[PDB]
């Protein structure tokens, strides 16, 4: 009952589609357009609040949360004692993925996201220059957009968890020239010639590891 | 602080391998062994707790959950409207995935492992033919458990949130007796081959 008021409150949601940030109507309007008790309703909260799709404001209401269903370690990485296994693994993962991603880039970016790309492999070349630290930080942001240019939702979602794993568990030369064509590739939409630089760039990065 | 002391705990979990279902010793112990206040511990208990890592039973003790750190719909998939395309994207992720899964069963499974596999694969073919509809479970619980014994930690943990998500929004038949035969005689391209076709076959039904 809890769990399918939740559905329906989650349902509810969405059809209103609420923005991030908003703020639910309190809990006696919500009992009423779901036609369920008060106390089932408070259930129903504190269950999609766990779930990180709300987030319960002490002193001020009940919002929509900016984590939008994905907590810190969505996929539970923390518990795994063998890092090292685990950054293997998940390289693995990166080899099967990301020239995909690449060449759906290629394929489908324009040139407005095309220019915030290269803006961002700036940034990188800037930040590895000057030997600063966010560099690291940058890097996974580009995987990133990456994947979300690819179109493809369930690797936005993905390769930012996975790539972020293996940063917090965890040649400068050769990232930024890999970056660079990279972009060559896909500024010239040749999506094969994407998949094969972007495949290259990941071995010897898991290489280096 | 508070998380501070959250990573630590989550430290002396790991180091004492403590199972599945396993008792932590209690807030007073937890707290002297990490030196820390009584009030510390039990928000760091906490922590882990909406971290979907303990389970805090009211009345009985706080348990090593059996979610792992995974909480339902771990992606926040439910909140993607448009489920066609997003029921697209995550078969081009298992196109991109499975077969090399197989190929990593096919080179590492043992023979007990694979007992169990056949008898699952055994239980799909009944139910499909009792006309159980029990049937779409248990093919997810099937590539749940060539991911497990892929021995690649990562697909252990991830497939079975792409195939549920899936799941939620007789040629398969044929397709589970070709794999597990490629299994058995341990043949790690055949195995690839099989699920490609397979997955490729499964996305355009």
């Amino acid at each position: 009952l809890v769990e399918q008021t939740a559905d329906r409150l989650l349902h509810l949601i969405l059809e209103r589609e609420y923005p991030v940030g908003a703020k639910l109507p309190n809990e006696y309007e919500l009992a009423e357009d779901l036609d369920v008790g008060r106390s089932t309703i408070r259930e129903a909260v504190r269950s999609l609040a766990t779930r990180n799709i709300l987030e319960v404001r002490q002193g001020s209401g009940t919002y929509i949360s900016s984590k939008k269903g994905v907590s810190e370690d969505p996929l539970g990485f923390s518990l795994i004692k063998d890092t090292d296994r685990l950054t293997s693994d998940l390289f693995e993962l990166r080899l099967l993925l990301e020239p995909r991603i690449a060449e759906l880039v290629a394929y489908r970016i324009t040139d407005d996201q095309l220019q915030l790309l290269e803006k961002l492999v700036g940034d990188i070349e800037d930040a590895v220059h000057a030997g600063d630290p966010k560099h690291l930080l940058l890097d996974v942001e580009f995987h990133s957009m990456l994947a979300k240019y690819s179109g493809n939702i369930a690797m936005d979602s993905l390769l930012p968890v996975i790539n972020q794993s293996i940063h917090l568990i965890n040649m400068k030369s050769d990232s930024l020239e890999a970056h660079r064509e990279i972009i060559k590739a896909i500024r010239e939409k040749n999506p094969v010639a994407a998949h094969d630089a972007m495949l290259m760039h990941i071995m010897s990065v898991r290489r280096s590891a």
